[PDB]
Protein backbone atom coordinates (compact mmCIF):
# COMPACT_ATOMS: atom_id res chain seq x y z
CA UNK A 1 0.00 0.00 0.00
CA UNK A 2 1.41 3.41 -1.22
CA UNK A 3 -0.68 6.54 -0.45
CA UNK A 4 -1.25 9.02 -3.39
CA UNK A 5 -0.28 12.11 -1.21
CA UNK A 6 1.66 12.51 2.10
CA UNK A 7 1.35 15.34 4.68
CA UNK A 8 3.86 15.50 7.56
CA UNK A 9 2.68 17.52 10.60
CA UNK A 10 5.33 18.89 13.01
CA UNK A 11 5.84 21.78 15.48
CA UNK A 12 8.23 24.43 14.10
CA UNK A 13 9.11 28.10 14.74
CA UNK A 14 7.71 29.92 11.66
CA UNK A 15 7.20 33.56 10.61
CA UNK A 16 3.69 34.59 11.83
CA UNK A 17 2.59 38.21 11.36
CA UNK A 18 6.26 39.48 11.47
CA UNK A 19 6.76 37.56 14.75
CA UNK A 20 7.99 33.99 15.42
CA UNK A 21 5.28 31.52 16.52
CA UNK A 22 5.78 27.88 17.54
CA UNK A 23 3.16 26.51 15.13
CA UNK A 24 1.71 23.08 14.15
CA UNK A 25 2.75 23.14 10.47
CA UNK A 26 2.20 20.90 7.44
CA UNK A 27 5.33 20.08 5.37
CA UNK A 28 7.17 22.84 7.32
CA UNK A 29 4.86 25.83 6.46
CA UNK A 30 1.68 27.58 7.59
CA UNK A 31 -0.43 27.39 5.52
CA UNK A 32 0.42 23.91 4.25
CA UNK A 33 0.80 22.92 0.56
CA UNK A 34 -2.19 22.89 -1.86
CA UNK A 35 -3.42 19.35 -2.59
CA UNK A 36 -5.17 18.98 -5.98
CA UNK A 37 -7.78 16.15 -6.29
CA UNK A 38 -9.58 14.87 -9.42
CA UNK A 39 -13.39 14.78 -9.40
CA UNK A 40 -14.89 11.22 -9.54
CA UNK A 41 -11.72 9.67 -8.03
CA UNK A 42 -10.47 7.72 -4.98
CA UNK A 43 -7.36 9.40 -3.50
CA UNK A 44 -5.44 8.27 -0.40
CA UNK A 45 -3.73 10.91 1.80
CA UNK A 46 -1.41 9.65 4.55
CA UNK A 47 -1.10 12.13 7.46
CA UNK A 48 2.02 11.68 9.67
CA UNK A 49 1.90 13.03 13.22
CA UNK A 50 5.63 13.91 13.64
CA UNK A 51 4.86 15.85 16.89
CA UNK A 52 6.34 14.58 20.19
CA UNK A 53 3.48 15.10 22.70
CA UNK A 54 0.38 16.32 20.78
CA UNK A 55 -2.39 14.32 19.08
CA UNK A 56 -3.55 15.15 15.52
CA UNK A 57 -6.45 14.52 13.10
CA UNK A 58 -7.00 15.93 9.59
CA UNK A 59 -10.46 17.11 8.53
CA UNK A 60 -11.22 17.72 4.82
CA UNK A 61 -13.47 20.77 5.27
CA UNK A 62 -16.49 20.79 2.90
CA UNK A 63 -15.97 17.30 1.43
CA UNK A 64 -19.01 15.21 2.46
CA UNK A 65 -16.98 11.90 2.74
CA UNK A 66 -20.34 10.13 2.19
CA UNK A 67 -18.61 6.81 1.15
CA UNK A 68 -15.70 7.20 3.69
CA UNK A 69 -17.20 8.40 7.00
CA UNK A 70 -14.13 6.92 8.83
CA UNK A 71 -12.04 9.52 6.83
CA UNK A 72 -13.87 12.65 8.15
CA UNK A 73 -10.93 13.33 10.54
CA UNK A 74 -13.01 14.35 13.58
CA UNK A 75 -11.85 13.07 17.02
CA UNK A 76 -14.64 11.78 19.34
CA UNK A 77 -16.85 11.48 16.13
CA UNK A 78 -15.07 9.44 13.34
CA UNK A 79 -11.70 8.27 14.71
CA UNK A 80 -9.26 8.08 17.63
CA UNK A 81 -6.72 10.95 17.54
CA UNK A 82 -3.52 10.11 15.57
CA UNK A 83 -0.84 9.58 18.28
CA UNK A 84 2.67 11.10 18.15
CA UNK A 85 5.01 9.23 15.74
CA UNK A 86 2.07 7.47 13.96
CA UNK A 87 -0.03 8.11 10.82
CA UNK A 88 -3.58 7.71 9.49
CA UNK A 89 -4.54 6.87 5.86
CA UNK A 90 -7.48 9.06 4.71
CA UNK A 91 -9.59 7.79 1.76
CA UNK A 92 -10.97 10.81 -0.12
CA UNK A 93 -13.82 9.88 -2.52
CA UNK A 94 -14.71 12.88 -4.79
CA UNK A 95 -18.05 12.63 -6.67
CA UNK A 96 -17.99 13.81 -10.32
CA UNK A 97 -19.65 17.21 -9.40
CA UNK A 98 -17.39 18.03 -6.39
CA UNK A 99 -15.07 20.43 -8.38
CA UNK A 100 -14.41 23.43 -6.06
CA UNK A 101 -12.39 25.01 -3.23
CA UNK A 102 -12.03 23.20 0.14
CA UNK A 103 -9.28 23.13 2.76
CA UNK A 104 -7.74 20.60 5.17
CA UNK A 105 -6.95 21.36 8.82
CA UNK A 106 -6.29 19.75 12.17
CA UNK A 107 -9.50 19.03 14.13
CA UNK A 108 -7.59 18.78 17.47
CA UNK A 109 -7.68 21.67 19.98
CA UNK A 110 -6.62 24.98 18.34
CA UNK A 111 -4.07 23.39 15.93
CA UNK A 112 -6.18 24.63 12.94
CA UNK A 113 -4.91 28.21 13.67
CA UNK A 114 -1.70 27.09 11.82
CA UNK A 115 -2.30 23.42 10.67
CA UNK A 116 -4.33 24.27 7.56
CA UNK A 117 -3.93 24.24 3.78
CA UNK A 118 -5.89 24.41 0.51
CA UNK A 119 -7.66 21.35 -0.98
CA UNK A 120 -8.79 21.86 -4.57
CA UNK A 121 -11.09 19.53 -6.56
CA UNK A 122 -10.14 20.32 -10.20
CA UNK A 123 -12.88 21.09 -12.78
CA UNK A 124 -10.90 19.35 -15.58
CA UNK A 125 -11.98 21.75 -18.43
CA UNK A 126 -15.59 21.62 -17.11
CA UNK A 127 -15.90 25.08 -15.37
CA UNK A 128 -18.85 26.97 -16.92
CA UNK A 129 -16.48 30.09 -16.87
CA UNK A 130 -13.25 31.20 -18.66
CA UNK A 131 -10.20 32.41 -16.72
CA UNK A 132 -6.51 32.65 -17.62
CA UNK A 133 -5.32 31.41 -14.20
CA UNK A 134 -6.15 30.98 -10.49
CA UNK A 135 -4.89 32.31 -7.15
CA UNK A 136 -5.53 30.91 -3.69
CA UNK A 137 -6.26 33.55 -1.00
CA UNK A 138 -6.12 31.66 2.33
CA UNK A 139 -6.68 33.82 5.46
CA UNK A 140 -5.55 32.88 9.00
CA UNK A 141 -5.50 34.45 12.48
CA UNK A 142 -2.23 35.03 14.42
CA UNK A 143 -2.34 34.69 18.22
CA UNK A 144 0.63 35.74 20.39
CA UNK A 145 -0.52 33.29 23.15
CA UNK A 146 0.37 29.60 22.60
CA UNK A 147 -2.33 26.96 21.84
CA UNK A 148 -1.74 25.44 25.37
CA UNK A 149 -2.12 28.85 27.14
CA UNK A 150 -5.35 29.58 25.19
CA UNK A 151 -6.87 26.11 25.95
CA UNK A 152 -6.00 26.38 29.69
CA UNK A 153 -7.65 29.82 29.92
CA UNK A 154 -10.79 28.69 28.00
CA UNK A 155 -11.21 25.53 30.21
CA UNK A 156 -10.36 27.13 33.62
CA UNK A 157 -12.95 27.71 36.41
CA UNK A 158 -11.42 31.27 36.30
CA UNK A 159 -12.26 31.80 32.59
CA UNK A 160 -9.54 33.61 30.54
CA UNK A 161 -10.55 34.55 26.96
CA UNK A 162 -7.94 34.11 24.14
CA UNK A 163 -8.07 37.89 23.50
CA UNK A 164 -8.80 39.34 20.03
CA UNK A 165 -6.81 38.45 16.88
CA UNK A 166 -3.19 39.70 16.84
CA UNK A 167 -3.03 39.62 13.06
CA UNK A 168 -4.53 38.41 9.79
CA UNK A 169 -2.29 36.39 7.45
CA UNK A 170 -2.88 35.97 3.73
CA UNK A 171 -0.98 32.92 2.39
CA UNK A 172 1.36 32.98 5.45
CA UNK A 173 2.15 36.76 5.46
CA UNK A 174 0.75 39.65 7.51
CA UNK A 175 1.42 42.09 10.34
CA UNK A 176 0.70 41.98 14.07
CA UNK A 177 -0.56 45.27 15.66
CA UNK A 178 2.94 45.48 17.35
CA UNK A 179 4.82 45.42 14.00
CA UNK A 180 4.76 47.31 10.67
CA UNK A 181 5.41 46.07 7.09
CA UNK A 182 8.30 47.67 5.18
CA UNK A 183 8.94 47.73 1.38
CA UNK A 184 9.87 44.27 -0.02
CA UNK A 185 12.46 43.51 -2.79
CA UNK A 186 10.96 43.08 -6.29
CA UNK A 187 10.48 39.53 -7.69
CA UNK A 188 8.77 36.36 -6.43
CA UNK A 189 6.87 36.67 -3.09
CA UNK A 190 4.52 33.61 -3.32
CA UNK A 191 2.16 35.91 -5.33
CA UNK A 192 1.31 32.91 -7.60
CA UNK A 193 -0.06 30.52 -4.86
CA UNK A 194 -2.47 28.12 -6.69
CA UNK A 195 -1.20 29.13 -10.21
CA UNK A 196 -1.22 26.55 -13.07
CA UNK A 197 1.58 28.60 -14.83
CA UNK A 198 3.87 25.50 -14.38
CA UNK A 199 3.91 22.53 -7.70
CA UNK A 200 6.51 25.29 -6.84
CA UNK A 201 3.30 27.41 -6.72
CA UNK A 202 1.54 24.73 -4.52
CA UNK A 203 3.41 25.74 -1.33
CA UNK A 204 4.09 29.24 0.01
CA UNK A 205 7.67 30.43 0.73
CA UNK A 206 7.76 31.79 4.32
CA UNK A 207 8.61 35.53 4.36
CA UNK A 208 12.15 36.44 5.59
CA UNK A 209 11.16 40.10 6.42
CA UNK A 210 8.07 42.03 7.62
CA UNK A 211 6.45 42.50 4.15
CA UNK A 212 2.85 42.53 2.89
CA UNK A 213 1.20 39.48 1.34
CA UNK A 214 1.17 39.77 -2.50
CA UNK A 215 -1.20 38.53 -5.24
CA UNK A 216 0.73 38.79 -8.56
CA UNK A 217 -1.37 39.32 -11.71
CA UNK A 218 -0.81 40.40 -15.32
CA UNK A 219 -2.75 43.27 -16.92
CA UNK A 220 -5.99 42.54 -18.81
CA UNK A 221 -6.62 38.95 -17.60
CA UNK A 222 -9.29 37.07 -15.61
CA UNK A 223 -8.27 35.20 -12.40
CA UNK A 224 -10.32 32.66 -10.47
CA UNK A 225 -9.62 33.85 -6.89
CA UNK A 226 -10.25 31.04 -4.36
CA UNK A 227 -10.99 32.79 -1.03
CA UNK A 228 -10.51 30.42 1.98
CA UNK A 229 -11.64 31.46 5.48
CA UNK A 230 -9.02 29.53 7.51
CA UNK A 231 -9.30 32.06 10.43
CA UNK A 232 -9.82 30.49 13.91
CA UNK A 233 -11.71 33.58 15.21
CA UNK A 234 -12.08 36.35 12.60
CA UNK A 235 -14.95 37.31 10.29
CA UNK A 236 -13.25 39.41 7.57
CA UNK A 237 -14.55 42.07 5.19
CA UNK A 238 -12.17 42.99 2.34
CA UNK A 239 -11.84 44.83 -0.92
CA UNK A 240 -9.32 45.83 -3.58
CA UNK A 241 -8.34 49.46 -4.13
CA UNK A 242 -9.93 50.70 -7.42
CA UNK A 243 -11.13 47.15 -8.38
CA UNK A 244 -14.94 47.05 -7.86
CA UNK A 245 -16.04 44.15 -10.14
CA UNK A 246 -15.64 40.83 -8.34
CA UNK A 247 -18.04 38.10 -9.64
CA UNK A 248 -18.77 35.27 -7.14
CA UNK A 249 -19.29 32.04 -9.22
CA UNK A 250 -19.02 29.30 -6.52
CA UNK A 251 -19.83 29.13 -2.77
CA UNK A 252 -18.47 26.50 -0.28
CA UNK A 253 -16.94 24.24 -2.87
CA UNK A 254 -19.47 22.35 -5.05
CA UNK A 255 -22.21 24.87 -5.68
CA UNK A 256 -22.12 26.88 -8.98
CA UNK A 257 -24.32 30.00 -8.35
CA UNK A 258 -25.78 32.38 -10.95
CA UNK A 259 -22.96 35.00 -11.09
CA UNK A 260 -23.22 37.76 -8.40
CA UNK A 261 -21.15 41.00 -8.88
CA UNK A 262 -19.92 42.60 -5.58
CA UNK A 263 -17.43 45.35 -4.56
CA UNK A 264 -16.18 43.46 -1.43
CA UNK A 265 -15.98 39.93 0.07
CA UNK A 266 -17.01 38.91 3.59
CA UNK A 267 -15.29 35.73 4.74
CA UNK A 268 -16.01 33.82 7.97
CA UNK A 269 -14.25 30.76 9.44
CA UNK A 270 -14.83 27.76 7.13
CA UNK A 271 -16.39 29.70 4.19
CA UNK A 272 -14.99 29.63 0.61
CA UNK A 273 -15.96 31.87 -2.37
CA UNK A 274 -14.61 31.48 -5.93
CA UNK A 275 -14.46 35.01 -7.41
CA UNK A 276 -13.58 36.07 -11.03
CA UNK A 277 -11.40 39.23 -11.06
CA UNK A 278 -10.83 41.08 -14.36
CA UNK A 279 -7.54 42.94 -13.93
CA UNK A 280 -6.85 46.41 -15.33
CA UNK A 281 -5.49 46.66 -18.90
CA UNK A 282 -2.01 48.18 -19.61
CA UNK A 283 -3.92 51.28 -20.87
CA UNK A 284 -5.98 51.60 -17.63
CA UNK A 285 -2.68 51.27 -15.60
CA UNK A 286 -1.07 53.97 -17.86
CA UNK A 287 -4.08 56.29 -17.00
CA UNK A 288 -3.58 55.78 -13.18
CA UNK A 289 -0.01 57.15 -13.70
CA UNK A 290 1.72 53.76 -14.41
CA UNK A 291 0.53 52.48 -10.98
CA UNK A 292 1.47 48.73 -10.72
CA UNK A 293 0.30 48.09 -7.05
CA UNK A 294 -3.16 48.33 -5.45
CA UNK A 295 -4.02 47.53 -1.83
CA UNK A 296 -6.22 44.63 -0.72
CA UNK A 297 -7.67 45.98 2.55
CA UNK A 298 -9.09 43.44 5.05
CA UNK A 299 -10.75 44.19 8.39
CA UNK A 300 -12.27 42.13 11.24
CA UNK A 301 -16.00 42.65 11.96
CA UNK A 302 -18.32 42.05 14.96
CA UNK A 303 -15.53 41.86 17.63
CA UNK A 304 -14.52 44.44 20.28
CA UNK A 305 -11.05 45.62 19.03
CA UNK A 306 -11.06 46.44 15.27
CA UNK A 307 -8.12 45.23 13.14
CA UNK A 308 -7.13 46.40 9.63
CA UNK A 309 -4.46 44.84 7.42
CA UNK A 310 -3.26 44.97 3.82
CA UNK A 311 -2.05 42.87 0.97
CA UNK A 312 -0.89 44.02 -2.49
CA UNK A 313 -2.39 43.25 -5.91
CA UNK A 314 0.78 43.61 -8.00
CA UNK A 315 0.77 43.91 -11.85
CA UNK A 316 4.58 43.84 -12.33
CA UNK A 317 7.22 41.67 -10.56
CA UNK A 318 9.64 44.58 -11.19
CA UNK A 319 7.79 46.73 -8.57
CA UNK A 320 8.94 46.47 -4.92
CA UNK A 321 6.19 45.36 -2.50
CA UNK A 322 4.99 48.61 -0.84
CA UNK A 323 4.46 49.14 2.93
CA UNK A 324 0.84 49.68 4.14
CA UNK A 325 -0.68 53.07 3.24
CA UNK A 326 -0.58 55.73 6.03
CA UNK A 327 -4.38 56.23 5.62
CA UNK A 328 -6.97 53.67 4.49
CA UNK A 329 -7.05 52.72 0.76
CA UNK A 330 -10.87 52.27 0.85
CA UNK A 331 -14.00 52.11 3.10
CA UNK A 332 -15.61 48.74 3.90
CA UNK A 333 -19.22 48.70 5.22
CA UNK A 334 -19.62 48.68 9.08
CA UNK A 335 -22.54 46.18 8.65
CA UNK A 336 -22.08 42.44 7.71
CA UNK A 337 -25.46 40.79 8.55
CA UNK A 338 -27.29 41.66 5.27
CA UNK A 339 -24.53 40.74 2.72
CA UNK A 340 -25.91 38.43 -0.06
CA UNK A 341 -28.78 36.99 2.07
CA UNK A 342 -31.65 35.40 0.04
CA UNK A 343 -29.32 36.14 -2.94
CA UNK A 344 -27.26 33.11 -4.18
CA UNK A 345 -29.31 30.82 -6.44
CA UNK A 346 -28.14 27.74 -8.42
CA UNK A 347 -26.67 28.36 -11.89
CA UNK A 348 -28.64 25.16 -12.98
CA UNK A 349 -31.72 25.29 -10.72
CA UNK A 350 -32.90 21.84 -12.11
CA UNK A 351 -30.06 19.89 -10.33
CA UNK A 352 -30.10 21.74 -6.92
CA UNK A 353 -33.70 21.63 -5.51
CA UNK A 354 -33.94 22.75 -1.83
CA UNK A 355 -36.52 20.89 0.30
CA UNK A 356 -39.78 22.95 0.33
CA UNK A 357 -41.58 24.05 3.58
CA UNK A 358 -44.21 21.33 2.82
CA UNK A 359 -41.52 18.59 2.59
CA UNK A 360 -39.95 19.38 6.06
CA UNK A 361 -41.11 16.68 8.59
CA UNK A 362 -39.07 17.78 11.65
CA UNK A 363 -37.39 20.97 12.95
CA UNK A 364 -34.42 21.02 15.37
CA UNK A 365 -33.64 24.42 17.02
CA UNK A 366 -30.08 24.84 18.34
CA UNK A 367 -30.33 27.74 20.80
CA UNK A 368 -26.77 29.10 21.22
CA UNK A 369 -26.39 30.03 24.93
CA UNK A 370 -23.24 31.15 26.81
CA UNK A 371 -23.30 30.31 30.58
CA UNK A 372 -21.30 28.75 33.43
CA UNK A 373 -21.60 24.91 33.36
CA UNK A 374 -22.86 24.19 36.93
CA UNK A 375 -21.12 20.74 37.14
CA UNK A 376 -17.54 21.91 36.17
CA UNK A 377 -17.63 25.73 36.77
CA UNK A 378 -16.31 26.21 33.18
CA UNK A 379 -17.68 28.98 30.90
CA UNK A 380 -19.36 27.05 28.05
CA UNK A 381 -21.32 27.55 24.84
CA UNK A 382 -24.47 25.37 24.92
CA UNK A 383 -26.56 24.28 21.90
CA UNK A 384 -30.15 23.12 22.60
CA UNK A 385 -29.30 23.04 26.39
CA UNK A 386 -26.32 20.61 25.92
CA UNK A 387 -22.51 20.99 25.44
CA UNK A 388 -20.05 18.74 23.49
CA UNK A 389 -16.20 18.62 23.72
CA UNK A 390 -13.76 16.13 22.01
CA UNK A 391 -13.60 14.62 25.62
CA UNK A 392 -17.48 14.16 25.92
CA UNK A 393 -16.59 10.46 25.33
CA UNK A 394 -13.56 8.09 25.33
CA UNK A 395 -14.63 5.73 22.45
CA UNK A 396 -15.32 7.68 19.21
CA UNK A 397 -18.99 7.33 18.11
CA UNK A 398 -18.27 5.79 14.63
CA UNK A 399 -15.76 3.29 16.14
CA UNK A 400 -18.44 2.25 18.64
CA UNK A 401 -21.04 1.87 15.79
CA UNK A 402 -18.64 -0.34 13.69
CA UNK A 403 -17.90 -2.45 16.85
CA UNK A 404 -21.40 -2.86 18.36
CA UNK A 405 -23.93 -1.62 15.72
CA UNK A 406 -27.48 -0.90 17.04
CA UNK A 407 -26.45 -0.76 20.78
CA UNK A 408 -24.06 2.24 20.05
CA UNK A 409 -26.79 4.28 18.26
CA UNK A 410 -28.70 7.22 19.81
CA UNK A 411 -32.37 6.73 20.86
CA UNK A 412 -34.54 8.53 18.23
CA UNK A 413 -37.82 8.52 20.26
CA UNK A 414 -36.02 9.92 23.38
CA UNK A 415 -34.27 12.65 21.25
CA UNK A 416 -37.65 13.89 19.76
CA UNK A 417 -38.90 14.73 23.35
CA UNK A 418 -35.51 16.32 24.34
CA UNK A 419 -34.80 19.16 21.78
CA UNK A 420 -33.49 16.63 19.16
CA UNK A 421 -30.74 15.00 21.26
CA UNK A 422 -30.82 11.69 23.16
CA UNK A 423 -30.58 12.35 26.95
CA UNK A 424 -28.42 9.15 27.37
CA UNK A 425 -25.76 9.80 24.59
CA UNK A 426 -26.10 13.59 23.81
CA UNK A 427 -26.16 12.68 20.06
CA UNK A 428 -28.69 14.11 17.55
CA UNK A 429 -30.21 11.24 15.55
CA UNK A 430 -31.78 11.63 12.08
CA UNK A 431 -33.40 8.89 9.94
CA UNK A 432 -31.88 8.27 6.46
CA UNK A 433 -33.84 10.58 4.01
CA UNK A 434 -35.52 12.52 6.94
CA UNK A 435 -36.26 16.11 5.69
CA UNK A 436 -35.01 18.40 8.50
CA UNK A 437 -34.99 22.13 9.09
CA UNK A 438 -32.10 23.02 11.44
CA UNK A 439 -32.31 26.51 13.02
CA UNK A 440 -29.43 28.12 14.93
CA UNK A 441 -31.05 30.55 17.41
CA UNK A 442 -28.68 33.19 18.80
CA UNK A 443 -29.48 34.54 22.35
CA UNK A 444 -28.13 36.97 24.95
CA UNK A 445 -25.37 35.47 27.16
CA UNK A 446 -26.14 34.42 30.80
CA UNK A 447 -22.44 34.95 31.76
CA UNK A 448 -22.05 37.74 34.35
CA UNK A 449 -19.08 39.50 32.69
CA UNK A 450 -20.87 39.33 29.26
CA UNK A 451 -24.55 39.63 30.39
CA UNK A 452 -27.02 39.95 27.46
CA UNK A 453 -24.15 40.10 24.85
CA UNK A 454 -24.73 38.45 21.41
CA UNK A 455 -21.86 37.29 19.15
CA UNK A 456 -21.57 36.33 15.50
CA UNK A 457 -20.78 32.60 14.95
CA UNK A 458 -19.72 30.82 11.73
CA UNK A 459 -21.83 27.60 11.76
CA UNK A 460 -20.48 24.60 9.84
CA UNK A 461 -21.93 21.11 9.07
CA UNK A 462 -19.67 18.14 8.39
CA UNK A 463 -20.92 15.74 5.73
CA UNK A 464 -23.77 16.57 3.36
CA UNK A 465 -24.18 20.27 2.51
CA UNK A 466 -27.50 21.89 3.57
CA UNK A 467 -29.64 24.52 1.85
CA UNK A 468 -29.39 28.04 3.44
CA UNK A 469 -33.08 29.21 3.74
CA UNK A 470 -32.36 32.46 5.51
CA UNK A 471 -31.48 34.59 8.50
CA UNK A 472 -32.77 37.57 10.42
CA UNK A 473 -33.04 39.40 13.75
CA UNK A 474 -34.96 38.24 16.84
CA UNK A 475 -36.64 34.83 17.12
CA UNK A 476 -36.99 32.52 14.09
CA UNK A 477 -40.61 32.61 12.82
CA UNK A 478 -41.07 29.74 10.34
CA UNK A 479 -44.52 30.94 9.10
CA UNK A 480 -43.03 34.43 8.24
CA UNK A 481 -39.84 32.93 6.66
CA UNK A 482 -41.88 30.48 4.49
CA UNK A 483 -43.95 33.52 3.37
CA UNK A 484 -40.72 35.45 2.64
CA UNK A 485 -39.15 32.57 0.56
CA UNK A 486 -42.43 32.16 -1.40
CA UNK A 487 -42.82 35.97 -2.11
CA UNK A 488 -39.19 36.09 -3.44
CA UNK A 489 -39.47 32.75 -5.41
CA UNK A 490 -36.05 32.20 -3.79
CA UNK A 491 -34.07 29.10 -5.00
CA UNK A 492 -31.59 28.42 -2.15
CA UNK A 493 -28.07 27.07 -2.71
CA UNK A 494 -26.17 24.35 -0.88
CA UNK A 495 -23.60 25.55 1.65
CA UNK A 496 -21.58 24.03 4.46
CA UNK A 497 -20.79 27.26 6.41
CA UNK A 498 -23.13 30.19 7.19
CA UNK A 499 -22.88 33.06 9.69
CA UNK A 500 -25.30 33.36 12.63
CA UNK A 501 -25.14 37.10 13.07
CA UNK A 502 -25.58 39.59 15.86
CA UNK A 503 -28.07 42.38 15.05
CA UNK A 504 -28.24 46.05 16.20
CA UNK A 505 -26.27 46.77 19.44
CA UNK A 506 -25.83 42.97 19.98
CA UNK A 507 -27.14 43.23 23.60
CA UNK A 508 -30.52 41.84 24.76
CA UNK A 509 -31.87 40.31 28.02
CA UNK A 510 -29.97 37.12 29.09
CA UNK A 511 -31.58 34.19 27.13
CA UNK A 512 -33.61 36.48 24.77
CA UNK A 513 -33.56 35.35 21.08
CA UNK A 514 -31.35 37.76 19.09
CA UNK A 515 -30.77 36.48 15.54
CA UNK A 516 -31.19 33.20 13.67
CA UNK A 517 -30.05 31.08 10.69
CA UNK A 518 -32.25 28.39 9.04
CA UNK A 519 -31.00 25.32 7.10
CA UNK A 520 -32.85 22.57 5.29
CA UNK A 521 -31.49 19.19 4.30
CA UNK A 522 -32.82 15.78 3.28
CA UNK A 523 -30.37 13.62 5.34
CA UNK A 524 -29.04 11.26 2.62
CA UNK A 525 -25.55 10.37 4.03
CA UNK A 526 -25.42 7.80 6.85
CA UNK A 527 -22.66 8.39 9.40
CA UNK A 528 -21.47 10.62 12.23
CA UNK A 529 -21.35 14.34 11.33
CA UNK A 530 -20.38 17.26 13.60
CA UNK A 531 -22.33 20.57 13.41
CA UNK A 532 -20.46 23.33 15.24
CA UNK A 533 -19.36 26.91 15.49
CA UNK A 534 -16.12 27.19 13.47
CA UNK A 535 -14.50 29.59 16.04
CA UNK A 536 -11.83 27.26 17.62
CA UNK A 537 -12.18 28.80 21.15
CA UNK A 538 -16.02 28.20 21.05
CA UNK A 539 -15.41 24.56 20.02
CA UNK A 540 -13.04 24.24 23.06
CA UNK A 541 -15.88 25.76 25.16
CA UNK A 542 -18.30 23.07 23.81
CA UNK A 543 -20.15 24.75 20.85
CA UNK A 544 -20.45 21.38 18.98
CA UNK A 545 -23.17 18.82 18.25
CA UNK A 546 -22.75 15.28 16.78
CA UNK A 547 -25.45 14.06 14.32
CA UNK A 548 -25.91 10.30 13.69
CA UNK A 549 -27.75 9.84 10.36
CA UNK A 550 -29.39 6.48 9.60
CA UNK A 551 -29.67 3.17 11.49
CA UNK A 552 -26.57 1.07 12.37
CA UNK A 553 -27.36 -1.09 9.21
CA UNK A 554 -26.94 2.14 7.08
CA UNK A 555 -23.43 2.85 8.62
CA UNK A 556 -21.80 -0.58 9.19
CA UNK A 557 -22.56 -1.56 5.50
CA UNK A 558 -20.19 1.27 4.41
CA UNK A 559 -16.97 -0.72 3.92
CA UNK A 560 -14.19 0.22 6.45
CA UNK A 561 -11.14 0.38 4.09
CA UNK A 562 -8.59 0.89 6.90
CA UNK A 563 -6.65 -1.60 9.13
CA UNK A 564 -7.81 -2.92 12.57
CA UNK A 565 -5.76 -0.18 14.40
CA UNK A 566 -8.77 2.09 13.52
CA UNK A 567 -10.61 0.46 16.52
CA UNK A 568 -7.99 1.40 19.24
CA UNK A 569 -5.82 4.40 20.27
CA UNK A 570 -2.04 3.99 19.85
CA UNK A 571 -1.13 2.60 16.40
CA UNK A 572 -0.94 3.74 12.73
CA UNK A 573 -4.12 3.24 10.61
CA UNK A 574 -3.25 2.08 7.09
CA UNK A 575 -5.39 1.86 3.96
CA UNK A 576 -6.48 -1.22 1.94
C1 LIG B 1 -4.33 11.72 22.79
O1 LIG B 1 -5.66 11.21 22.74
C2 LIG B 1 -5.86 10.09 23.59
C3 LIG B 1 -7.20 9.42 23.24
O2 LIG B 1 -8.22 10.34 23.52
C4 LIG B 1 -5.73 10.64 25.02
O3 LIG B 1 -5.83 9.59 26.00
C5 LIG B 1 -6.99 9.41 26.69
O4 LIG B 1 -6.68 10.41 27.67
C6 LIG B 1 -7.76 10.67 28.60
C7 LIG B 1 -7.36 11.90 29.40
O5 LIG B 1 -6.10 11.59 30.04
C8 LIG B 1 -7.98 9.41 29.48
O6 LIG B 1 -9.13 9.47 30.36
C9 LIG B 1 -8.07 8.13 28.64
O7 LIG B 1 -7.65 7.12 29.54
C10 LIG B 1 -7.16 8.06 27.38
N1 LIG B 1 -7.65 7.13 26.38
C11 LIG B 1 -6.89 6.20 25.82
C12 LIG B 1 -7.58 5.39 24.76
O8 LIG B 1 -5.73 5.99 26.10
C13 LIG B 1 -4.41 11.36 25.25
O9 LIG B 1 -4.53 12.12 26.45
C14 LIG B 1 -4.13 12.36 24.14
N2 LIG B 1 -2.77 12.86 24.21
C15 LIG B 1 -2.56 14.17 24.25
C16 LIG B 1 -1.13 14.60 24.12
O10 LIG B 1 -3.45 14.98 24.33
C1 LIG C 1 5.26 16.64 2.14
O1 LIG C 1 6.58 16.25 2.49
C2 LIG C 1 6.85 14.82 2.44
C3 LIG C 1 8.25 14.44 2.91
O2 LIG C 1 8.44 15.11 4.16
C4 LIG C 1 6.72 14.42 1.00
O3 LIG C 1 7.03 13.03 0.86
C5 LIG C 1 5.34 14.81 0.53
O4 LIG C 1 5.30 14.51 -0.84
C6 LIG C 1 5.01 16.30 0.71
N1 LIG C 1 3.65 16.57 0.40
C7 LIG C 1 3.26 17.58 -0.36
C8 LIG C 1 1.84 17.76 -0.79
O5 LIG C 1 4.04 18.37 -0.79
CU1 LIG D 1 -13.19 23.24 9.00
CU1 LIG E 1 -15.91 20.44 8.24
CU1 LIG F 1 -19.14 30.63 18.09
CU1 LIG G 1 -15.45 20.53 12.30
Amino acid sequence: FIPDHILRVSVAQVPSACENREDVVVNGTSPGPAIHLLPGARTWIRVYNDMNDRNLSMHWHGLSQRFAPFSDGTPSATQWPIPPGHFFDYEILTEPEDAGTYFYHSHVGMQALSCTGPLIVEDCGSSPYHYDDERILLFQDHFQKSDLEMIQGLTSTQFTWTGETRGILLNGRGVSPNQAAVQGRPGEASGFFGSHRFRGDDQIEPPTDCTLPVIDVEPGKTYRLRFIGATGLSLLTMGFEDHNDLTIVQVDGSEYNAPVTVDHIQLGGGQRFDVLLRTKTAEELRCNGDKTTYFLQFETRDRPDPYRGYGVLRYNLGTPVPAAPTTPALTLPAEVNNWLEYTFQPLHPSSSLSPTAEEVTRRVILEAEQKIDPATGRLVWKLAHMTWTDMSRDKPVLVDIYERGEAAMPDYAAALTNYGWDPATKLFPAKKDEVLEIVIQNTGSHYSGASGIVETHPFHAHGQHFYDVGSGPGKYDPEANNAKLASLGYRPIKRDTTMVYRYGEGKVAPGEPAGWRAWRMKMNNPGVWMVHCHILAHMIMGMETIWVVGDAEDIVTIPLSVSQNYFTYGGSVYGN
